[PDB]
């Protein structure tokens, strides 16, 4: 049965929503859509209520919505951020123009960590273990969040922590140009476009995000594409010709042969002090041949995490049917798609 909705003015846009949902304050707004905290009473959780801008304004903007709300309805697991609810004020598809989407409340991420604890080694392992936790349940799933960063975690104050804002495919270049945390954590091969990346993407973004935890410092903060590509070369070695044969742009590789060789450096004196496991699996992740880079299963058994790891609560994903991205539709069928998702959504167990 459709609950009652209610209206109310809020940022500069109308929201409509079920009475469930109290006490309104607009937190953040932006070019995908304007969110809200409220409480829901039915629930007793604070929640974060997202209103989409324009959902299904292009094809490409109607299919990143139906892309959005498959991932959020699939994702049920403690490290990654899932769906409470969806909802749409229309009574039937010829009405259906608006989308709100409905997720935990989440407080600090763990950029309100680094720069103020000096965090022990037993926090870095704890909160290392649960990303590559949710890591390799998004993994087993063949989905790849991209865009892995410190303002993409959750951590409340318990150190537990969730994975947010999965990589839906945007950040225009501008956005990645210069001196930016939007592209210090990105794998060499999708900063530069070498060759045709895999989930060993996520990798080479954890071990920025351990290692910045270790140090309390950036660990590529370069200040431009170039600049930060000799910062990781610097630190990794320079390409041999076994990974150069695998970039497939000329262009990329006639690049890189221009610089003067450089051997990998000796972790143990980049991260003075630091816990000799934390320096191996650091040197596992940070690989420049994606091919070689340890998987999120296999750094869940390396004996970092021995005090966290337990191979019967680290679960897999039901299979995820990702047909769609191959299928080229018009607007009003992504939106028809859309309806129905929204539709047959069943909410989670308290
Ligand atoms: N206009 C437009 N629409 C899209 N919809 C998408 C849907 C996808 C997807 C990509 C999608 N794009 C693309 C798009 C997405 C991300 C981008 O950043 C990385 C990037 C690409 N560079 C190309 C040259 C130089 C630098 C450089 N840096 C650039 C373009 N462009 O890949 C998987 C995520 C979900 O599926």
């Amino acid at each position: 049965e459709r609950p009652t909705f209610y209206r109310q003015e809020l940022n500069k846009t109308i929201w409509e929503v079920p009475e469930r949902y109290q006490n309104l304050s607009p937190v953040g707004s932006g070019a995908y859509g304007s969110v809200c905290a409220a409480f829901d009473t039915k629930t007793g959780l604070r929640v974060a209520v997202k209103k989409l801008s324009r959902p299904f304004q292009s094809i490409i903007h109607a299919k990143r919505t139906y892309r959005e709300l498959r991932l959020l309805k699939h994702m049920k697991h403690e490290n990654v951020i899932g769906l409470l609810d969806v909802f749409t004020p229309a009574r039937s598809l010829e009405e259906f123009n608006d989308v709100y989407l409905v997720t935990h409340l989440m407080g600090a991420d763990l950029n309100n960590i680094v720069k103020c604890q000096k965090l022990t080694d037993d926090h870095v392992q704890f909160l290392i273990y649960q990303i590559l936790r949710g890591l390799k349940y998004i993994h087993s799933a063949d989905i790849i969040h991209r865009d892995l960063k410190p303002s993409n975690l959750a951590v409340n104050e318990d150190c537990e922590l969730k994975i947010l804002d999965f990589g839906l495919a945007r950040h225009t270049d501008d956005e990645m140009t210069g001196y930016v945390a939007t592209r210090w954590y990105r794998a060499p091969e999708i900063m530069l476009n070498w060759m045709h990346y895999n989930q060993t993407v996520d990798i080479w973004s954890v071990g920025c995000i351990m290692a910045e935890l270790l140090t309390g410092r950036t660990l590529f903060p370069g200040t431009d594409h170039i600049d930060q590509l000799k910062l990781i070369l610097r630190l990794v070695g320079t390409p041999g010709a076994e990974l150069l044969k695998k970039i497939s742009s000329e262009s990329a590789r006639n690049y890189i042969q221009s610089l003067t060789q450089m051997p990998k450096m000796n972790f143990a004196n980049v991260f003075i002090g630091a816990n000799p496991l934390a320096v191996d699996l650091l040197e596992k992740m940070l690989v420049l041949d994606s091919d070689k880079r340890i998987t999120a299963a296999q750094a869940l058994a390396h004996a970092y995490f021995a005090q966290y790891h337990d191979p019967d609560d680290e679960p897999v994903a039901d299979p995820y049917d990702q047909s769609f991205e191959s299928r080229d539709l018009l607007i009003d069928e992504w939106k028809s798609l859309t309806y129905d998702e929204v539709i047959s959504f069943v909410p989670p167990p308290l």
